């Protein structure tokens, strides 16, 4: 398949978190104006994640996900503490075409098999956030506070057999940096799974994302460098191309 590019937005009660640069939208903290201008430039999928207070959030989540399918045409993924099927089920009915999961599943695996089992894997993406601990790859859950104690290398594998469709690798080790994504968890991670890597954290300038791709990852995720126009989407794509990337082009 053609490498994707990911433009993953922050969300609460309804606004983009810290908003966007795009001085041409409307509305440049508007989650649904800001990824259908991404949709228009070239970004292949995005991802919402909301960290909404709990009385207004679920509602708030539903009503995110129906505004965007209706004005969007590229898959987009939701996340943002989805913890049980009837949650990721309604999310999914409403628009999603996939929800995202990381500590619940790390707590409860057969959540993974419970969506898949009603909406195929393609709709189960799963967030493993990792970090390196006395010279090995550690699963990190609750926004990187709780060292789990398992093994990046097991959890990866466990993942697929659950019936997950993608991963999202995120590498604590650089957040907030933008000194590029982590390759060398890519290629650790890259011989244990048949599944989808998307890569996240790290990035900072175009090429980065050639790295991730030399790596193994087959798409990369960001967000602040697109909202705040540290890098193109457009020239980003041209970029990967000359370099001899597949990237889906218009």
């Amino acid at each position: 398949l053609a490498k994707r590019i990911d433009a993953a937005l922050i969300m609460k009660d309804g606004r983009v978190v810290k908003g966007s640069n795009f001085e041409n939208l409307r509305d440049s903290g508007d989650p649904v104006e800001l990824g259908k201008f991404y949709s228009e430039i070239g970004i292949d999928e995005l991802s919402f994640w909301d960290i909404t207070a709990s009385v207004e959030k679920r509602k708030t989540m539903l009503e995110l996900v129906e505004k965007v399918a209706e004005q969007i045409d590229i898959p987009f993924t939701v996340g943002g503490g989805i913890h049980d099927f009837e949650t990721a089920s309604e999310l999914i009915l409403r628009g999603a075409d996939k929800v995202e999961i990381n500590t619940a599943a790390v707590e409860n695996p057969s959540l993974i098999t419970q969506i898949a089992q009603t909406f195929g894997s393609q709709a189960v993406v799963v967030y493993i956030a990792a970090k390196r601990v006395d010279g090995e790859f550690m699963v990190f859950t609750y926004s990187g506070k709780k060292n789990t104690g398992i093994l990046l290398r097991d959890w990866v594998v466990e993942v697929e057999k659950r019936g997950a469709g993608e991963i999202v690798l995120g590498s604590i080790d650089r957040l907030g940096t933008k000194s590029g994504y982590d390759t060398e968890m890519i290629r650790f991670v890259r011989p244990l799974t048949t599944l989808p890597i998307i890569a996240h954290r790290g990035a900072g300038k175009m090429e980065h994302f050639l790295e991730a791709f030399l790596a193994g990852a087959d798409a990369a995720k960001a967000d602040s460098v697109f909202h705040f126009r540290e890098i193109d989407v457009r020239e980003l794509k041209e970029y990967l191309k000359k370099h001899g990337v597949n990237v889906r082009l218009e």
